[PDB]
């Protein structure tokens, strides 16, 4: 009957990355940036013979919400921050607000990037994204970032309506205690399996969004003595078949076939698909490889050895997944 709880939580220990509130260096790295920005703002808007934009910051994506994980060797942290800027967003176009903080991120590391979603700044063995928004009292009520790239056209430049604080809220607030530390345990398991699997350029978006639709606790109570233990194995095991049960064969009329598409709202405005992104062919792939997750899932819970139960999980969450010897 080998269980895995033990080793399912030491590797967790393994792959956590501590969030900003407990990350000194992250908050440091964090802070430089935001200082680049305000200290490059200061020049690019002295030429232009106008006064700064002022910005204030937020932290947002995995670090803000404590579900990071470290990157592999070679790999890549991804600090995540917004910045509302105290201007009316029908006055300016977004790619162009985007344009002032890179040109303010000019010299500042490896340089900076404007992206479809964010203006995102390189350095060694980390990158910032930087998510651009309107401030809500001069824009008439609502939070909208920056959408559009340099080269983008113009129906694809827009002030995009979003709730940051409505999407972290409620990954903190789905559950609590021990719940709330098993459901962030499996997201990073399951980040993990992404960064094992699949190709250094399945969204940490998309399974965290997914994990909130669908991701149940697995723990027993005792009848007699009230005593509780989490058991991580059948939770993955219960999420990833419920994840592939929601793939939907989608008709692509360009390519004259169907592929198995996972659509997974966000749960606050604008309530978009997060996997929208992903192209047919890369959605069958990460379909298999979640079958194939799913199936090494069950091949661990009846494994009369704790070695080959632990091996099995090992080949999809890779080589720091505690294996003992047998
Ligand atoms: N496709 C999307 N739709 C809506 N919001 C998104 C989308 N992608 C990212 N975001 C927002 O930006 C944040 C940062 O995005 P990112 O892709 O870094 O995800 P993350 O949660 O930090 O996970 P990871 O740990 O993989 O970085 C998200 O947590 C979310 O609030
Ligand atoms: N709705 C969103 N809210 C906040 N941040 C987002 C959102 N969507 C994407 N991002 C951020 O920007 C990053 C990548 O998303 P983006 O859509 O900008 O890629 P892209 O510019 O289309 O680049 P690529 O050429 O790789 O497709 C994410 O890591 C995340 O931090
Ligand atoms: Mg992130
Ligand atoms: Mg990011």
């Amino acid at each position: 009957m080998a269980p895995v709880q033990k080793q399912f939580r030491e590797f967790h220990d393994r792959i956590k990355l501590a969030q900003y509130d407990e990350n000194q260096t992250l908050r440091d790295e964090r802070d430089a940036v935001l200082t680049a920005v305000r200290e490059g703002l200061k020049k690019v808007f002295a030429d232009r013979g106008e006064a700064a934009p002022t910005f204030t910051p937020f932290n947002q994506g995995s670090y803000a919400m404590n579900t990071g994980v470290k990157p592999l060797e070679g790999g890549e942290y991804d600090i995540d921050v917004g910045i509302i800027l105290n201007i009316a967003k029908d006055d300016h176009d977004p790619v162009e607000v985007k344009k002032w903080i890179r040109d303010a991120l000019k010299d500042y590391g490896n340089g900076a990037e404007i992206r479809r979603s964010c203006v995102t700044v390189f350095k060694p063995g980390y990158h910032v994204d930087l998510a651009v928004y309107a401030d809500p009292e001069l824009s008439g009520g609502t939070l909208c970032i920056a959408k559009g790239k340099e080269n983008s056209g113009d129906e694809h430049r827009l002030w995009q309506i979003s709730d940051p604080q409505g999407f972290q809220d409620r990954i903190a607030s789905k559950l609590s205690g021990d719940d709330a530390a098993q459901f962030r345990r499996c997201i990073r398991y399951l980040k993990r399996w992404r960064d094992f699997r699949f190709s250094s350029d399945p969204l940490g978006i998309g399974l965290t969004a997914a994990a909130y639709w669908w991701f149940q606790v697995s723990k027993r109570t005792d009848p007699v003595s009230q005593n509780v233990t989490y058991d991580d194995r059948d939770a993955l095991e219960q999420f990833v078949q419920t994840m592939l049960d929601n793939f939907h064969d989608t008709w692509d009329s360009k390519d004259q076939r169907s592929y198995p598409r996972l659509t997974v709202e966000l749960p606050v405005q604008p309530y978009n698909d997060v996997f929208e992104k992903m192209t047919g062919m890369q959605m069958e792939s990460f379909k298999s490889k979640l079958q194939a997750l799913l199936n090494a899932l069950k091949t661990a819970k009846s494994r009369l050895e704790l070695h080959d139960a632990c091996k099995a999980l090992a080949d999809h969450f890779g080589s720091e997944f505690p294996v003992p010897e047998k």
